[PDB]
């Protein structure tokens, strides 16, 4: 059940204005894994957009997806901080890198979302 852990190593900047499919290659020492651990946590204030944005991340492999998803809400006009976060494992797959899709694009006002390789095995 063990693995290798990396702290919180970021992969990247995430864009917060697009819904397209934004690539990152993963860190060359989990280049050689078979499986990586991933944390997304995002935090949403006083938005400028407002709806559920199912984040989707995934590995592939050919045609073959690995997905997991995190809720992100923003509410624009809220004076108040929503936060999430997941911790999840992924295949490893033989194109080295790993992809996040917001389904709305949640702004870049007030929000954020972290996306960081935490380990691999
Ligand atoms: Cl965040
Ligand atoms: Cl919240
Ligand atoms: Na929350």
């Amino acid at each position: 059940a063990t693995w290798t852990s990396l702290g919180l190593t970021s992969l990247g900047a995430v864009s917060m204005t697009t819904t397209t499919e934004q690539s990152f290659t993963l860190p060359v020492a989990a280049q050689t894994a078979s499986q990586i651990l991933v944390y997304l946590r995002c935090h949403s204030g006083n938005a400028s957009t407002t709806g559920a944005d199912d984040i989707r991340i995934y590995t592939k492999e050919g045609a073959a997806t690995y997905d997991h998803y995190l809720l992100m809400f923003p509410y624009a006009g809220q004076g108040a901080v929503g936060y999430n976060s997941d911790s999840f494992w992924l295949p490893k797959t033989s194109d080295n890198k790993i992809y996040l899709a917001h389904s709305m694009a949640p702004g870049s006002a007030n929000s954020g979302c972290n996306f960081y390789i935490t380990g691999y095995k």
